[PDB]
């Protein structure tokens, strides 16, 4: 409320619920790339494990950008959550590959906000998300990188030996 | 798939995942009762936390289903989630009175979702209700009922006072 | 001194004691409304507690500044502290109001003391106030603003027996 | 307040307040004594560290005597507290001069409080003196005075050394 | 690689190179100062332990900016590293006098960076210097400030012998 | 100095200080081999643990030779440090096959000093050699040249799936 905003425009309160939409979707997405990978025609454990853990993760981020959205005084609001955009994700490659544009997205969603708090003199919101989200999101999509190379020079060898050798000896499982 | 399905219909397989998008949705109804409550105006810590905790059962609940919808070897599909219902919860007596009338609806899916599994001779899935989801929707219903005769108990003699003791000497925070 | 100054400059020194100024003033602020809180006409330990730990808070602040002035190699000048602007701080509502005011005005010079050190491309000061004051400064701006909104609910209920319970139920002791 | 007050005249409360007055003003001027020995350009850490400790003793006695105000039904009262004599204060050895002045000032306030306590035959306040402030300021100055004549031997012989060894073999660092 | 570069500037990814080269010369530094202090004719065993614990810093330092350009997807290359500029390093004082001249370099190509990333709006590199870099900086330029006060203190008396107190009396060993 | 020097020929000084540059110059190398094989689009995690251990090992065995050089009463000398030979390393086994070639370098470069200490009659350099040089070396070389022929025996059948399998089954990680 307006008893203790200071310094925050509506703008940049706007931004942070699109931004919780965005970080919700993905939740939901991860969701159903995991719960794809425990099909009993598909059955790589390791790989359903690893995008169940970021469903969780963005899950996590999203209440946080709630948690910040209260501190600052602005009001939280929702909007539908669409659909992932796949019913099946293919083969491991596929999927990683689905998860690093997925993951490229939300980071220039994070880079656009950032900017928006830079333009805004709003320091908090860029510390925010400088000290909760860049560094983490950098991290991830190094890993997934490297995961992609993994598999790309797996898969290319011999597929579905290649497949199940990096569930079996890179993913966690 | 076909290579484990048995004596799955695929009445029952559509259902499991209607509900699958019930129980996000309450999850996702729960997540902004629990924000509403952290706001700087509204401020019932105990209130916050109660409804953050329901959101996290929920979605275990939708994750259990996916789980058996994968062990039976039906196909997860998922649709939009639509947004809560209110964007604002009025009280806490307003807050608990949605949220009973949400948990007999979820039970209601639930009833009828067994009694689909009867008529299909599909004991698996009535037992898998019965153990996980029946007896927990029954425990929390009477809790809710509870709540809902101490919060009318309060804030009929005097509604600021009451409502702060109800969050104080109930609820756990 | 000039042995070790690089990049600091004469403006952000000058603010950067008029900070300090400003804490300490608060401090002092925080330790009258914590005595008038131990009053025998007024007794309510639990709201001197509150304010006696706010002084101490804010020394600390001041401390952590003439630190930060001393590595910089700037030079610390002390001024004269003004007394607070008030001897006697009225109910536990008056004096919450009077706190988040003084907290908003603290956040401002902050903010402002942020713009100067961005403007003068000063990083390190810039990252110095983000990471040890502009977060703890919305996190306690968020909390007086939930206590503002409890004591409300309870006083317009009843005033004395509603100051009692916020003491005893919501401040530590 | 006049509910509990009992042999407690008005003018030992009004010197009472003077006297946490003066206490503060002593932390202050400790304060910035200690800071000063923690500049680039003089770093004395040892020295810092003594000044910074008896900045701490002397706000805990100011806030003693504004716990004693309220025991016994007086009200406290702040004012103005006056900047530090000094912007710098020269060798070690200037300081502990500087030091052992301030300590004798207090000290005389002490014992005139005292002779008004007796004078008013208030033997609560002359045993609160006693015990809690006489023979802690008798100790405090002979302490200075021994490292008054350790100093003085010290840079006697050779400044700049002397002054290093007192810090390094002497004070606690 | 262009598999996860996102808004890295070809100009950044040039500057990190470079400042991983002058991180490797200022290791290069303090292992010939290091060992310097450890000749038999020389023989200050505290000095050439500060020196090579410098060397050891300034090493990692160069270690987290090749791991960060790694991670932003930038390409490490390396060049030639220059000898130290001086074979034989004079005087304890001599030598903090020319560490902290280095010192300072390294500031201010860190500040360099830091506005280079701030004109291409690269938050990530912003905030990786002010987390990993600035902050350390300063602290250790303020330490070396009071070494240089502490040891010109001592060599103004008598040199030889003030060369002795400070390595024995402030210098780890 | 002459004041400790015993039998140390001006030949084996300057030897022992070139080979000084021989190990930091190995050590530079294994530090470019080691993040090459952390790029994202390389990304083979236990052969960049393998390279960086060896930059490490190099590095300590010219602070030994140093340490040497003074305990014999020699004077360290410092030359420009070349950059690698190459700025992209291949596939494991290129890389292996240049680790091995550089460790012959040096292993040849250490057998042509203890030469000269038997030529020049110098016992305490020659069991130096011996006793923290010359069997490291051979053990280096021959797990180097076993890790050699399990690739080759690896990319022959299979090349990308040889690479991963090799950097999970055999290198640390
Ligand atoms: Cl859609
Ligand atoms: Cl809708
Ligand atoms: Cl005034
Ligand atoms: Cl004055
Ligand atoms: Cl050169
Ligand atoms: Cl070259």
């Amino acid at each position: 409320s307006s008893q203790i905003r200071q310094n925050y425009s509506t703008e940049v309160e706007a931004a942070v619920n699109r931004l919780v939409n965005l970080y919700l979707r993905a939740s939901y997405t991860y969701l159903s790339l995991g719960f794809y990978f425990d099909r009993d025609d598909v059955a790589l454990e390791g790989v359903c494990h690893f995008f169940r853990e970021l469903a969780e993760e963005k899950r996590e981020g999203a209440e946080r950008l709630l948690k910040m959205q209260n501190q600052r005084g602005g009001r939280a609001l929702f909007q539908d959550l669409q659909k992932p955009s796949q019913d099946e994700w293919g083969t491991t490659l596929d999927a990683m590959k689905a998860a690093i544009v997925l993951e490229k997205s939300l980071n220039q969603a994070l880079l656009d906000l950032h900017a928006l708090g830079s333009a805004q003199a709003d320091p908090h919101l860029c510390d925010f998300l400088e000290s909760h989200f860049l560094d983490e999101e950098v991290k991830l999509i190094k890993k997934m990188g490297d995961h992609l190379t993994n598999i790309q020079r797996l898969v290319g060898s011999q597929a579905g030996l290649g497949e199940y050798l990096f569930e079996r000896l890179t993913l966690k499982h």
